[PDB]
């Protein structure tokens, strides 16, 4: 183990909260980072048991703690209140670096699925730039798989283990609350989504011999996980995906059965004030949404799934440590 530090291009003149936090909590990234390629070496990685994930998790928690102040914060029977000003919120890439005396192993096997042996290895001082994007169901503004779609699980046969799909082509998603002040919506091109679930259906079909692979909405639970929740400019969006995860893959073909219109799937969204915290068990209450057009144009770079004659997969999430995993799976902290 170690104590990693972070590096970023945070502007000290920037009011945006990620910048304000990184400037005081992080170090300036290196303008030209080099890696140290290695042959005749193979190392084992376990994305599911990586301490780097917990360290980033802890930073993002303190980053949010300092950045997003909820009016009220309830933990059972006790409540804390404070000023909760609206802020400039837009994630920036964070780099994680090993201190003097340690390094960071980097798997270069472009098909490596997070766990097991990795032949093509390398050594770096810092990870690549990772946007600490908090969301469920859909992974946003992340990196793409270089060659084909990659299915990641701590155990695939264990239907309780979250599955991380690493897309090799991003699907664009635009969410907007137009200038009901809490009513918003997202647009997704159905063509891109059809192709996405077609491929994803194939990669899954593999792993699961010959079964009718269905995609359905989250069976139930808190809104944070039964919908695609995320933060857009500080506002907490909860977007319905019952028309997104709605289809079936059989006989090597995908059929989207979710509603769509002129080739665009739209998610009905709801900007909420009361939010079940991901940082800890509790509820945070924020002020009503700011005025004007609130829009976030993002890229879907991965999916979070949970499997139930037909296998059924549903959108998952909730443990933000999986969001960090989807980018940190390549890395491993090692000693010198
Ligand atoms: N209920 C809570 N108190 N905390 C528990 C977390 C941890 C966990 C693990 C699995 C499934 C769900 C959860 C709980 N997660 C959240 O409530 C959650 O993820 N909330 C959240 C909150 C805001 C945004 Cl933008 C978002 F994407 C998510
Ligand atoms: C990923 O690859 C490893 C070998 O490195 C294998 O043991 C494991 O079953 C694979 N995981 C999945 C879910 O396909
Ligand atoms: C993306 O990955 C999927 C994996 O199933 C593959 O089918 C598709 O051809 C890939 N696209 C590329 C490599 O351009
Ligand atoms: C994964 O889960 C299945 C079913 O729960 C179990 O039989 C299997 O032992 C698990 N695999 C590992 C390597 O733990
Ligand atoms: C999503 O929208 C559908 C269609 O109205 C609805 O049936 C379902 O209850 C919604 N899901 C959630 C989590 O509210
Ligand atoms: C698929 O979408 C349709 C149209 O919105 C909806 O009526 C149906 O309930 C969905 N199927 C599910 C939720 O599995
Ligand atoms: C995918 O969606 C597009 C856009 O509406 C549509 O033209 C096409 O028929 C769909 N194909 C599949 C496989 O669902
Ligand atoms: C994703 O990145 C884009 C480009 O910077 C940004 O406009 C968008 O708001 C981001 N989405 C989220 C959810 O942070």
């Amino acid at each position: 183990k170690t104590t990693l530090f972070c590096a970023s291009d945070a502007k000290a003149y920037e009011k945006e909260v990620h910048n304000v936090w990184a400037t005081h909590a992080c170090v300036p990234t290196d303008p030209n980072p080099q890696e140290m390629v290695l042959a005749n070496v193979t190392e084992n990685f376990n994305m599911w048991k990586n301490d780097m994930v917990e360290q980033m998790h802890e930073d993002i928690i303190s980053l949010w703690d300092e950045s997003l102040k909820p009016c009220v914060k309830l933990t059972g029977g006790s409540a804390i209140t404070q000023a909760c000003p609206k802020v400039s919120f837009d994630p920036i890439p964070l780099h994680y670096c090993a201190p003097a005396g340690f390094a960071i192993l980097k798997c270069n096997n472009k098909t490596f699925n997070g766990t097991g042996p990795c032949r093509n290895v390398s050594t770096v001082q810092c990870t690549h730039g990772i946007k600490p994007v908090v969301s469920t169901q859909l992974l946003l503004n992340g990196s793409l798989a270089e060659e084909e779609i990659i299915i990641r699980s701590e155990n695939l046969t264990n239907n309780a283990k979250t599955i991380i799909v690493h897309l090799n082509e991003s699907v664009n998603i635009v969410c907007t609350r137009p200038n009901n002040i809490r009513q918003a919506h997202c647009n997704i091109n159905e063509s891109k989504w059809n192709n996405t679930l077609q491929k994803v259906g194939e990669e899954l079909a593999k792993h699961f011999p010959s079964k009718t692979i269905k995609f359905e909405p989250s069976s139930g639970g808190d809104l944070e996980i039964t919908t695609h929740s995320f933060n857009c400019r500080g506002e907490f969006f909860y977007c319905n995906t019952s028309d997104l995860f709605n289809g079936t893959y059989r006989n090597g073909t995908y059929n989207h059965t979710g509603r769509s219109s002129n080739g665009t799937i739209t998610l009905q969204c709801k900007i909420k004030q009361i939010i079940n915290m991901w940082q800890e068990v509790g509820r945070a209450i924020y002020a009503p949404p700011i005025e004007g057009e609130i829009t976030c144009n993002s890229n879907i770079t991965g999916l979070l799934l949970l499997r139930d004659d037909t296998e059924t997969f549903r959108p998952g999430g909730g443990d933000m440590r999986d969001n960090w995993r989807s980018e940190l799976y390549k890395y491993k902290v090692v000693e010198i």
